């Protein structure tokens, strides 16, 4: 699990939105694994806005942090998961590293901010769904 909080809106993983997020949809896309549901509390992450191709991700199944380099956002093949079937995600950047579906959630953060979170795993690589091309995340 987890989230971004920027402003009035959470970003998730689409596939483990709640039914809060959904009653309170901003924006979901199925190609990407993301949904934003709008929050009444302001949110205070910082998404970044590059082309960087290295970060740090968080890792709950080892309960750490790993410098990765990644992959620019892509079309990608992913095999069928607990939660999808074997499909075709966009705006997808791939590193090797640990990733379970427990995962999911996990934040990609460079200098500049957050790059995106965890949405994919398996044969040793992490796959995570940009957000720094949603440039409506920065206002109202
Ligand atoms: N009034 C609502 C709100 C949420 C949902 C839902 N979330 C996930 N799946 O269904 C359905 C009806
Ligand atoms: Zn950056």
């Amino acid at each position: 699990s987890g989230a971004i909080y920027v402003g009035n809106y959470r970003v998730v993983n689409r596939h483990l939105a709640t039914h809060n997020d959904w009653a309170n949809l901003v924006w979901e896309d199925s190609s990407r694994d993301l949904l934003v549901s709008s929050t009444t509390a302001q949110g205070c992450d910082t998404i970044a806005r590059c082309d960087c191709q290295t970060g740090v991700y968080y890792c709950s199944s080892r309960r750490k942090h790993y410098p990765v380099s990644f992959s620019k956002p892509s079309l990608i093949f992913v095999e069928a998961s607990e939660y999808y079937p074997a499909r075709y995600q966009s705006h997808l950047m791939l590193a090797v590293g640990h990733s379970e579906p427990g995962d999911c959630g996990g934040i990609l953060r460079c200098q500049h901010g957050v790059v995106g979170i965890v949405s994919t795993g398996g044969n040793g690589l992490v796959g995570f769904a940009d957000v720094r091309d949603l440039l409506w995340l920065d206002e109202e």
